[PDB]
């Protein structure tokens, strides 16, 4: 049998965040612990939410100390923030970095033996729901708002682990493009082709059913008709965007990933790359690797992304879905090396083993050996 | 912004129910109360979940009580079996009879304001979410498992109410075609054709928006394909209506239904007519009446159906959908009058201002007077 975990409840369009005065009420929660990055303070992001709870009466502290890649650090920290401001609920504002702090938070919160933040990797023994959280995405996207995964940064061990548990999904999400519009054309850009991943991934992967088909391909054709003009700043563009990379979550921690998530994770523990940038520069490049082991599912992907697939072969498909993902990071402006955005090619021998120890690599189609990866590194790092 | 409400876990598949035990224990849950009817205890289908129950070790008492079309005192005389069990959680196995049963009681256990049953009609203004319900659908299907609706029976006044309630939400829904199989040919068609109205009134339904749209059209071309398989006994044909029913009601209390729905229930009230047959004979007449009102959709729920649209004219192809609904009833040999089924004309006037006030009426995209689902009932009556 196949399990699907969701969010209970999610709102979804411009102003979304108008619900959550009224979903705090009928909830009887008393105080928040905000979660969130002093840029999205900075910016008045925040300040969204915070001005209409302020109208409403309703009890907020802040905890701005997350960072990109968030370490055990910014958990334990967070953590005192929370403990120490008697909040009941956690409302997580920003991209993945924040709404994973916020996870590991409320879990943790729940679960205080699991304060070391180490031990939570993989599938968390926890026995209580996390505390309540109310996920607020900025980005569009790494769909941390639906998934049960969170990934959490050992600056001590240079590696990205992954905690999966039932226990830390949202009870609420709202997926507001107004959140989002503020986006750098270069941020709109990674985590587009991040949520595009998210989709051609989930699609192949090893773990794939009728149900998570159905949404991943709806979210390519979404993202794919989109992207590009959501970078150019189109506002109708942005709300397509908004709900392309909430689709493509619902398939992540349901059916899983693959190899182009395996290889990111540790470009980002080395080097602290954007996970939207690693994963759109290895996209195509795995998808090339994978595409004898994928059936008839590159015609589709060829397809939504615009590309006429009718009377073309299988391979001429095949090779017509790599080329449209290579064509689509070149038009929103991804450097197309790993040397472009600071890669060392000593570094690749132990990339790879990180990599295929990755929990996300055991979802490919294609069965990877470290000679593999290898390969691939050093066919994505230079001309 | 619109609003989503899904079940926080569901498992798909046959042998979906052995998932039930680890979730209990997980949750930990002390008692459950089974809601459920007397052929579900007698054929042996119930014993499908208890033996896996007693394996175990659960608690469980049993109400069996439950009647096609449930009424205030079938409620009440589950409300009484659980308030006496102690009894912590609920089990609905059944069709939309039993599940609609199980959440009124779970809504009541924590909200005995309104345990006159008849004050929930509406958008309940309950403070509590219902008692844990974990969902076990026999037919195929109500999708009462992923719903907030629930529709009792009021004997005295002869009228079905439709209670409305993001408190009712099952915890875990358990999809397991294993649990439908025996189900008689005429309930397999007469269920299948209820999905097929919730997938294509929810398409058309006036609050429709890109994510029903998707859940809905691709609900439609699962069960065109899989019901005439599935009536003639087909195993696979069965697990992929189980797929199809749910995802036709993911949409129906999220965006709303119509006319069908709205003309359906007072034939429930006044002869206690299945509600599958009642929609299966009204659908195609309530497609005619709407299809001005519904800009290209038709021809998505023909292509999906199996009718070449390709050159056709969208007046064509609105006559090919509704073609095709006629041709399926056909098919799968449901009744194609009114009459057929135990109706009278002299009820259709009283039948009409029931309909025209009746909560999913207002969904319709096309404005309906009286005088109108007059109409519709004399032309559904006979030929
Ligand atoms: N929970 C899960 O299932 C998943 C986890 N992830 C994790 O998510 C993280 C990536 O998060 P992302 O959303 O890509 O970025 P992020 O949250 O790391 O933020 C990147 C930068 O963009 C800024 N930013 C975010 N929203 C902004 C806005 N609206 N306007 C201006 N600046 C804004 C942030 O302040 C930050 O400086 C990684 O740590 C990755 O491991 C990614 C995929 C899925
Ligand atoms: N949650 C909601 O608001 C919604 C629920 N409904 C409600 O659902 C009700 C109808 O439910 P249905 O599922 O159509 O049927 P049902 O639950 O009324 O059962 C019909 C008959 O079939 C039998 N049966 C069920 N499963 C069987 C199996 N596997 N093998 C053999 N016999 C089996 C039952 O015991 C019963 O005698 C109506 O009252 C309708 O209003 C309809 C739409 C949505
Ligand atoms: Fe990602
Ligand atoms: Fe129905």
């Amino acid at each position: 049998a196949n399990r699907m975990i969701l969010n209970e409840t999610a709102w979804f369009g411009r102003g979304a965040v108008g619900a959550l005065t009224d979903e705090v009420k009928r909830r009887g929660y008393q105080k928040a612990l905000i979660v969130t990055d002093k840029t999205l303070v900075q910016c008045g992001v925040v300040a969204k939410v915070t001005d209409k709870m302020d109208a409403a009466g309703l009890a907020w502290a802040i905890y701005d100390g997350v960072v990109p890649n968030p370490t055990i650090t910014v958990v334990k920290e967070g953590l005192g923030v929370f403990q120490n401001s008697g909040a009941d609920y956690l409302i997580a504002i920003g991209g993945g970095s924040p709404q994973d702090t916020c996870k590991a938070i409320g879990i943790i919160s729940n679960n205080p033996e699991f304060a070391d933040v180490r031990s939570l990797e993989g599938l968390s023994p926890t026995n209580k729901p996390s505390v309540p959280i109310l996920a607020i995405p900025t980005t569009a996207g790494t769909a941390a708002e639906v998934t049960i995964n969170y990934v959490i940064t050992d600056e001590e061990k240079r590696r990205k682990f992954v905690c999966v548990d039932p226990h830390d999904i949202p009870q609420v999400a709202f997926i507001d493009a107004d959140m989002m519009d503020g986006m750098p054309p270069a941020l709109k850009a990674a985590t587009g082709v991040d949520a595009l991943t998210h989709a051609i991934e989930g699609y192949i992967t090893r773990g794939a059913w009728a149900l998570t088909d159905a949404l991943h391909i709806k979210a390519i054709e979404i993202i794919a008709g989109a992207l590009r003009g959501s970078v150019a700043g189109d506002k109708d563009a942005g709300e397509e965007m908004a709900l392309g990379q909430y689709v493509a979550g619902m398939g992540i921690s349901n059916v899983g990933l693959g190899l182009v998530h395996g290889m990111a994770h540790p470009l980002g523990a080395f080097y602290n790359t954007p996970h939207g940038v690693a994963n759109a520069i290895l996209l195509p490049h795995v998808m090339r690797y994978n595409a004898d082991f994928t059936g008839e599912k590159y015609r589709d992907i060829a397809r939504v992304m615009g590309v006429k697939v009718e009377g073309m072969s299988l391979e001429e498909a095949r090779n017509a879905a790599v080329e449209a993902v290579f064509a689509l990071n070149r038009d929103v402006g991804i450097p197309p090396h790993l040397r472009d955005v600071g890669v060392r090619k000593e570094d690749i021998p132990a990339l790879a083993q990180a990599a295929l120890d990755d929990v996300c690599t055991g979802g490919n189609p294609r069965e990877a050996t470290l000679e593999d990866i290898v390969e691939l590194y050093h066919t994505a790092w230079t001309s």
